[PDB]
């Protein structure tokens, strides 16, 4: 039911993905799927040496802001593809991009080129930006 | 081929397991399978309020040191069951213990009562005590 | 020559202290991340403030690879570190009406930001969380 | 009243500094962990020194739940923290020939150990890595 993503695991997954995206010279840039794609974008950008980073912001679908063009030469990175509503729109608007995510649930999974971790459709994922390291009582209260 | 266990993930897995082992009053103590079982033992001991913690030390099988008795009322905890050579001996020498591990590869998996994470037989597992947080060059060298 | 080593958890603690000072969220049109250093702090602020409008500026007569349009009115501009003031001056030139904020500030960058969380000595040898990872190390024996 | 918060990574850094001082490994029959606090540092030392003989002592006229036999000759005895000296005095009584070591020492425990890595003020409010975990926190918005 619950899946907890720590910062160190997200980075491990993002670095695994960056290794698959070598060589860096094949890319013009990275488009982050906001807000969830910002952290994995920053990690891929650091690993690949890519300084051209842009965003697409999707909120009944509303586009708040988008990077221009059809995605040719670009990585488009998400943290999670879930229902496939956002992934459908991204795959459609950037048809020539290499569309990657860290996490894929089944409804989103076949709409990306690549993902690192499969998660069941009904699992509640907590990303690192949703959590804090806090005191936790012994589970037994003893 | 490679599976990296961070300290924070090991703890998450050990706390999940401790929750399954409630209530704490059903246990006389915990036996750690040394050396790998020491860290998960300490986490279970903290979560369960259990102060009676002992070890079994197995090294062609040699027993360097073992806790006395048949395991009745005890949790026996390992970090990993791998080939099943150690898990066979532990399951045999502590037949009444509740034998748990964090990680199970298939050859060891059916010799425990409970485990948290399945790992493929041929995956090289790095436990937190095998690693350090160090500077890492950008994968691209750019 | 001690390394100042930032953990993911410490970066998030500092980003949250900053996000608290930027409340209420309603006052902002969005966040502009200074690429690449500002992307992770932008993801944190955007979660904390419930802001979905996030854009970037990618700096090289000021030359840019890419920039969010406008003079920054209504925007938070976020960097991880203002160090020499080189990037800080290009942000003030491009976005004179943004609220320009940083996690870390050295004295050369400090005068050019609206807010920072942690100031460090100019000489500080700073490693951000994305510069470090767990790697195998042989036993000491 | 600041919390002194130990991370897993910092505990391991300190345990490794200690393991380096205990080389060579050949000089030890084994390690006795002071339960429960010493179990995690025992797992680290045992990996670093390549020691497979690890035993425990579980303290309550000194009363124990369980103890490794003998007077400690050839053994490292490891605790996480010597605080009041209450546990430290029971270890010296039971294992007068052990090399008694700790990660952390407060002044009341300090005189009763052979080695420590980090000394902290007697009043320090210390959280070990196993007292903390990642938990959901609502956004600031
Ligand atoms: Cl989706
Ligand atoms: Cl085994
Ligand atoms: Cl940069
Ligand atoms: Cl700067
Ligand atoms: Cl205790
Ligand atoms: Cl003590």
């Amino acid at each position: 039911e619950k899946y907890v993503v720590t910062w160190d695991m997200l980075q491990i997954h993002a670095r695994k993905l960056a290794q698959r995206l070598l060589p860096a010279e094949q890319w013009k840039g990275i488009i982050a799927v906001s807000r969830g794609g910002l952290v994995p974008a920053g990690i891929l950008a650091r690993e690949l040496g890519i300084r051209y980073v842009d965003t697409v912001c999707i909120s009944d679908l509303k586009v708040l802001k988008r990077a221009e063009g059809d995605g040719e030469g670009f990585i488009v990175i998400d943290d999670l593809v879930d229902t496939g509503g956002t992934a459908t729109a991204i795959r459609e608007m950037y048809p020539k991009a290499h569309f990657v995510t860290i996490f894929a649930k089944p409804a989103g999974r076949p709409l990306v080129d690549d993902y690192v971790v499969d998660i069941p459709q009904n699992t509640w994922i907590f990303q690192p930006w949703d959590m804090a390291v806090t005191f936790v009582a012994p589970l037994s209260g003893k």
